[PDB]
């Protein structure tokens, strides 16, 4: 369903290999050890066999999670891209040092109410990779805001 607008977000594998903010969350796990323990990368074989599988992955992800079926076009591609780069798991809940816990994102409590512009205008809550904010997520985040909240605002 994603939408050529959003389907130039995501980009493609061979983007992965050149600009690895464009890869899918899975594998952003580089030499972020604390364990578990390590373990082999993936290669660029599988990035990109794998690649049309995550696009559905993260289809799923909004589908189930964010009410996806009931967001126009332009939101759910946009959601879509959030969900391939950052997963289904962290666009859900986040870890609240404040509260010592796990809470529910304002990015999903916006979706399962169907308020789609306030949904969008959360996706630049999501800039951090092991905690690290980062600026390619934060340029990331505001294109697909851009893209979400196109029809769902005045256009001038």
């Amino acid at each position: 369903r994603t939408n050529q607008a959003g389907l130039e977000l995501i980009g493609n594998a061979e983007g992965c290999r050149r600009d690895p903010y464009m890869c899918p969350a899975g594998v952003w796990t580089d030499g972020i050890g604390n364990g578990v323990t390590p373990g082999v990368r993936k290669t660029d074989q599988q990035i990109a066999a794998d690649w049309e599988k995550n696009i559905l992955i993260a289809e799923r992800c909004i589908n189930q999670h964010f009410r996806g079926k009931d967001m126009p076009d332009n939101a759910f591609s946009a959601m879509t891209s959030a969900a391939f780069n950052m997963g289904c798991n962290s666009l859900r809940t986040y870890y609240s040092k404040a509260r010592g816990m796990r809470v529910e994102t304002s990015i999903h409590k916006w979706a399962q109410k169907g308020e789609w512009v306030n949904m969008c205008n959360h996706l630049p809550d999501f800039v951090n990779s092991n905690g690290v904010p980062l600026r390619g997520l934060k340029i990331r985040r505001e294109k697909e805001r851009q893209l979400c909240l196109t029809g769902l605002v005045n256009e001038h």
